[PDB]
C-alpha cells in the first residue's frame, strides 16, 4: 500500500507553462488576486483510473470539458484504485490531469472520494474501503506536491461522509470537525493557499451541524450534494434549511448534482428525476451564489453527462449543464 510507497518523484515543472490567478476566501465567497468573486461551474470526470482504462487518458478528453464551458473539474480519486496503482503508478495519472487542467485554466479540485463513516472504518461498499492513516497520508502527499500551484485550488477531504442511520457505525458531528480540522492542518503545512472543502453528514448533504459548530481553520468551505431526491415538496426552501443558508456565512460548493429519468441508464435514487430539476437547482444557485459540479462526465457512470465516447453527445442533465456552464462563468 500506502505504507510501503518507495521514492515517488517530485512533480514534474516542466510539464506546466502558467500559473492560474490564485482564488481564496474572503467571508462567504471565492474571490481572486483583485478581490473579484468567482463563481465555479464545473463537471466530475470519472476516476482517472478508469479513463486510463478506458483507453481515452488524453488532453483531447480534458479539451471537450472546457469546449462546455467548465472553469473547475473535481477528480474523485477512489481508494480501491489509490491501492490498484499504487501511489507511484496514481501519482503518474494525476500529475497528467493536474497540468491538463492548468495549461486549458481550468481549476482543479481534488477529491479523496469515499463514503460512510472514516472514524470506524464502515464504508458504503469496498470500492471506497480506506482508514484515518491513508487518508492523511494521501493529503499529505498531494499537498506537498501540487503545494504552488494555484489551479490545483481545492482540497475536498472525504467525499461523502454518511452513518446510512446506524448502519455504518456512529460519529457525530464533532468527532468529524475534529478529523477534518487535523486534515486541514496536514494540508494547509505542505500547501499554504490550499482551500479545503468539508462535508456534513447523510451523504455531504447537511450543513445544519457544521453552521451550529464550525470548522476552526480558515480558508475552507463547504460541501452539499443536493440530489433531486435528497428532500421533495417545496424543494427551494428545503434545500435553503438543510444547507443553502450556509452560503451567507461561508462559501458553498456543491461538488456533486445531477439527474436522469427513471428510464435511463444505471438510474438509481436520489438522482431520479422527470429533469424540471436542472433549472430548478442552477436557477437556486445562482439566486445564493453558490459553486457547483455536475456529475458524472463520463459515458458509463450514472447519470451520465454524455452517451459515448465518440460524440461526446450530451445527454439531458448534459445538455443542460452545459448550457448554463458557457453562459453564467465569467
Ligand atoms: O464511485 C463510482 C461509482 O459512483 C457512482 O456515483 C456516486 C458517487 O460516487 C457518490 O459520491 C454519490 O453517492 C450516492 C450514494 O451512492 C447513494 O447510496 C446515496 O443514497 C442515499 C440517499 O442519498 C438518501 O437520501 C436515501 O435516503 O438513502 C440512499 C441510500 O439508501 O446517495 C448518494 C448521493 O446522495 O454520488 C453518485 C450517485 O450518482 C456511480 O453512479 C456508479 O455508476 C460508479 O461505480
Amino acid at each position: 500500500g500506502w505504507w510501503n510507497a518507495s521514492d515517488i518523484p517530485a512533480f514534474d515543472k516542466s510539464k506546466i507553462t502558467r500559473q492560474l490567478p490564485l482564488i481564496k476566501v474572503e467571508g462567504n465567497r471565492f474571490v481572486d488576486e483583485q478581490g473579484k468573486t468567482i463563481v465555479f461551474r464545473g463537471v466530475n470526470i470519472s476516476d482517472p483510473d478508469k479513463i486510463d482504462k478506458d483507453k481515452r487518458f488524453s488532453k483531447k478528453h480534458f479539451e471537450v470539458i472546457r469546449s462546455w464551458g467548465a472553469n473547475v473539474v473535481r477528480v474523485p480519486v477512489h481508494p480501491r484504485a489509490w491501492k490498484e496503482r499504487g501511489v507511484k503508478g496514481y501519482l503518474e495519472l494525476l500529475d497528467q490531469v493536474v497540468a491538463w487542467n492548468n495549461e486549458l485554466g481550468i481549476y482543479t479540485i481534488l477529491d479523496w472520494h469515499s463514503i460512510g463513516n472514516l472514524k470506524s472504518e464502515m464504508f458504503q461498499n469496498n470500492s471506497y474501503h480506506t482508514t484515518k492513516g491513508e487518508t492523511f497520508d494521501f493529503w499529505r502527499r498531494v499537498s506537498e506536491r501540487y503545494n504552488g500551484i494555484n489551479s490545483v485550488a481545492f482540497y475536498e477531504i472525504f467525499n461523502e461522509p454518511t452513518v446510512f442511520n446506524g448502519r455504518l457505525g456512529i460519529a457525530t458531528w464533532a468527532e468529524w470537525k475534529a478529523i477534518n480540522e487535523e486534515a486541514i492542518t496536514i494540508i494547509q503545512a505542505h500547501n499554504p493557499k490550499a482551500i479545503a472543502l468539508v462535508a456534513g453528514f447523510n451523504w455531504a448533504y447537511d450543513l445544519k451541524e457544521a453552521a451550529a459548530n464550525p470548522i476552526d481553520r480558515q480558508n475552507i468551505a463547504y460541501v452539499s450534494h443536493p440530489y433531486p431526491q435528497k428532500v421533495g415538496a417545496p424543494y427551494q426552501a428545503n434545500w435553503e434549511r438543510d444547507f443553502g443558508f450556509m452560503a451567507d456565512k461561508y462559501p458553498v460548493f456543491a461538488t456533486e448534482i445531477g439527474y436522469q429519468r427513471a428510464t435511463d441508464k444505471g438510474a438509481h435514487i436520489p438522482v431520479i428525476d422527470d429533469g424540471s430539476y436542472g433549472p430548478r437547482i442552477t436557477d437556486y444557485f445562482n439566486s445564493k451564489g453558490i459553486s457547483w459540479v455536475a456529475w458524472v462526465f463520463d459515458p458509463d457512470w450514472s447519470p451520465q453527462l454524455f452517451t459515448d465516447y465518440q460524440t461526446y453527445t450530451p445527454t439531458m442533465q448534459g445538455e443542460h449543464f452545459r448550457k448554463v456552464m458557457l453562459q453564467d462563468n465569467k
